[PDB]
């Protein structure tokens, strides 16, 4: 089920951190919803990208996000002090979305 | 993992059969996509009814489908040779349909 | 297809309707029943949409309904240049999807 | 109509099978919505590849599936006893999605 | 406004004919939803392609379909009797689908 | 091709006001997308209500709107000194979104 | 904007609690796509409740829940956040450009 | 969170004008779904490109459109009095579709 992400980052004030969220091809690798959520503690979360690459409104252009094969990426350039939380990235997972029943036959006498 | 139908039912040429299948509320009790197919001894099976009630060009009406609850059933009326089949339903399966990244703590230094 | 009868009469002046029996899947299922209008080697006009819609240009004196699995166009006061084939039309609903005719996989 | 399927096809114990299954651009060659089912004489479908390539929770990696033009594969490899049965491939089918009236000549008398 | 067709086309049994549909950027041009209708005289028309290249069940692969730019093009190869018929092609036609409110000033007192 | 709305309309701060906007079965009485935009005096408009009575972020429920029939509403309560300003109604219209072609008459031999 | 909560609430072992979670018709009272997560203190959040009121895999039936209008309902001692799917009017404006004409 | 455009722009009788409109990956670079509105003082908007570069009936094509990465533009030739006006541009927003709730820490005796 989980994506690999690494527990610890870090960066400067001014710099870049980027992190990356490894999944499978069920997920990362297999649609464009990938998302990632900034949290800060024991506060909730909120969607900073979601599809991949694309801000929420008032969410500023210096974080974004891109995929590639199973990884995807969010960077956080500029970066200031309110930017210091717990990250998560998350995705759509596929699944064939079907139940089958167990078949009755049908004899005509 | 599966839908309950009775493993045997019988019906008499130019009479009527009907078949029941069993789900749960995160199939037949939850959305409108049913499926119906028949399935003739080492044949491909065939759709006959989709989206619980709706026939496929070429499916005529004496097949019929509905549900309620958690239960879809098939009938056919006015029986002939050619319906001595196997048939089985589907439905769409819900599921979250989400997976969650392990987490990272980002530091601003 | 969907059923209409061949042939329909009417005098100037006065009324025709004529029906377009289907199903479910199409004219019991939807509202996107439409009606053309065609001269004799000429091209189809769209003169009913989604039921009961005119289009720009298309007068009042032709009108739709439907009930059940029946459509029905209504045409009155009726002229010369409204003798012509009608054909209806609908959305039709679909399973989506194709079956293979399968392989009977044997371990040697 | 039908996808095209070769109706026989062998493999010996530890080795692969490859098998085809040939559509249009309708179909397999204009979506990622190819299925795969297995099915034991008489005993219901299972499905072992959905959208292509894509394998349902506890399916084993010794199947796989792919596409190109309008020819899907399913290739099993580390053949097994448990492997032998049907095998239906199965697509998405886009459609027009209209039905067109008999017709009726008016004549104004 | 029409879709422009030449009124004349010809071929003989067993060879091919191609037959042209120009629109503009608001259908052919804009949107893959061209289709061609083949009717005989005093007979309903039937669909033989629809989104383009795509041919209904029961409708054989010498019929396809095609466009570059604002033209679209139908041809039949392997040309056969019942293939003389008149060909009507259609589209999707645009429309902002749109209509605006004249406008009310609201006062506040 | 206008939707009917009065051209003026006035409340009391602390009130409420009522405005309402006319239209046919081809857009106000035949879809739930009626909007409503609000917009000061040489400034861009901004969405207030879509979807008939669904508000988007930000947007206080002291504005909110409804239909019956061919007419639909907004109200705004409470009414504040930002709220002077003019409405403007719009809605999706329905159009057969359809051009045919002239037709060829295909001879063959 | 956000979905209001109740930022504390209490229950005794081997008893019930139940929080709240009131939104509007663009997202509780529009859909039934509510979901509930449970999270342990810096640890990532499990999703408990997903489509209003069914349960993945593998988690237990004491939990549970509901919704009526716009207010959705819902180791044990973790932070509990319910969300849900919202609508849109899917638009955005431009601020505009007076053109002039010589 | 709004589309940036020039506040004034100018041309002569009978030239051209262009004006530019740009947003982000989420709207103008994400979608072909923008348009542009003309508004003369204290009258109702009316639409003049959708779809980027397509024109309503009874629009002319002197006024025209287009888009590349973020910015979209219009572009006005032949520039006539009538064409004195406000211009909006607006699009097709993306969203993530969710919102978050505040949290509830539970705390057990």
């Amino acid at each position: 089920s989980a994506l690999t992400q690494p527990p610890s980052a870090s960066g400067s004030l001014g710099q870049s951190v980027t992190i990356s969220c490894t999944g499978t091809s069920s997920d990362v690798g297999g649609y464009n919803y990938v998302s990632w959520e900034q949290q800060h503690a024991g506060k909730a979360p909120k969607v900073i990208i979601y599809e991949v690459n694309k801000r929420p409104s008032g969410v500023p252009d210096r974080f974004s996000g891109s995929k590639s094969g199973n990884t995807a990426s969010l960077t956080v350039s500029g970066l200031q002090a309110e930017d210091e939380a717990d990250y998560y990235c998350s995705s759509y997972e596929g699944s064939d979305n079907a139940v089958e029943g167990t078949g009755t036959k049908v004899t005509v006498l």
